[PDB]
């Protein structure tokens, strides 16, 4: 084969590669808004489900505040009589047990609060990926159009050289046949009817 022909096969292969890097970025940038649009999906459950165990720690902080107007007045120690003491200990009794349901509500409220930051980041991160892979498609796209550019020029080019081959052979043999007939003219030697 021709040197122009074997560069621009070297050209198609290097832009049929071209082709196939843009193709793999545009997959991979189709998958990754796909695991962006799941991470918003995922960032809007917790976001309501931290609204939801913050109003459970509320209702039972309201549970407290009503439980604490039953408080009994007790105060001459030195003299409790039964019924007093035993209204006294009930009423302890309730505002502590009221305290471990409060305690237990606010510590899944805040594994909750936290469970939506988690997702609120990590839709962060699935949508800086997305942004990085678009920027590398981006590269992959004008690489790819410069490579399209080169094949097609080296196609051309290898076009022209073999139009130019086959004038200059066609030219050669005509010089050298009128070369040789103008001998013949020159000398009186002329060309007569069929």
């Amino acid at each position: 084969k021709s040197l122009t022909r074997l560069q621009a096969e070297s050209s198609a292969a290097i832009h049929a590669t071209a082709k196939w890097t843009t193709e793999n970025l545009a997959k991979t940038q189709a998958a990754q808004a796909e695991r962006a649009k799941a991470a918003m999906l995922s960032q809007q459950a917790a976001k309501a489900k931290q609204a939801k165990l913050t109003q459970h720690l509320k209702d039972v902080v309201d549970r407290a505040l009503q439980n604490n107007k039953t408080r009994p007045t007790v105060i001459d120690l030195a003299h409790q009589n039964n019924q007093q003491m035993a209204a006294m200990a009930e009423f302890i009794g309730r505002q502590k047990a009221i305290e471990e349901a409060r305690k237990k509500a606010e510590r899944e409220a805040k594994r909750a609060e936290e469970a939506y930051q988690a997702a609120l980041r990590a839709q962060e991160e699935e949508q800086r990926k997305q942004a990085e892979i678009e920027r590398k498609l981006q590269e992959a796209r004008k690489q790819e159009a410069a490579a399209k550019a080169k094949a097609e020029a080296d196609r051309i080019a290898a076009e022209k050289a073999e139009a130019e081959a086959r004038a200059k052979a066609e030219a050669e043999r005509r010089k050298a046949e009128e070369a040789r007939k103008a001998l013949f003219a020159k000398a009186g030697i002329k060309d007569t009817p069929l």
